[PDB]
């Protein structure tokens, strides 16, 4: 059986860069796909994705809208200290959070900072 670990690591090793938008998404698709004993299906949507010739990019947002547990679902909430605990190359994808934001229509997660400050990643 997959674990997160393991699906995790299948999908970074498809992933260009580090710490990037695309690396915190498989993390959430991961940390939800656990938590709904879904790891299966989305291991196999992405394996799909990719041998029909979808970028790796392409499959994890293919996910997102494909898998039900994704769809129309609002972005998890992440508690940190600051803005530094965010990595690098996810820093410039950070925006002020919407209304209501879905993670099919590309908010990955939401950062709950100490000081009340909110950010959403998006992609
Ligand atoms: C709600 C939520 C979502 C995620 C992706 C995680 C991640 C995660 C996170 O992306 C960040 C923390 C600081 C900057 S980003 C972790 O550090 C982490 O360990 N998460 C995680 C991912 C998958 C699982 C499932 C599992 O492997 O059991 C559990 C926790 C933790 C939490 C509490």
């Amino acid at each position: 059986d997959i674990s997160a670990k393991d699906l995790r690591n299948i999908m970074y090793d498809h992933l260009p860069g580090f710490g990037t938008a695309f690396h915190q998404l498989v993390q959430v698709i991961c940390k939800l796909g656990k938590d709904s004993n879904s790891l299966d299906i989305i291991h196999a949507e992405f394996q799909a994705s990719l041998a029909e010739g979808d970028s790796p990019q392409c499959a994890l947002i293919q996910i997102t809208k494909r898998v039900p547990i994704f769809q129309d679902a609002a972005p998890p909430v992440i508690h940190i200290r600051s803005r530094g605990d965010i990595p690098r190359a996810c820093q410039k994808s950070l925006r002020p959070v919407p209304p209501s934001p879905k993670i099919d229509r590309g908010w990955v997660c939401v950062f709950q900072l100490q000081d009340g400050k909110t950010l959403g990643l998006k992609i």
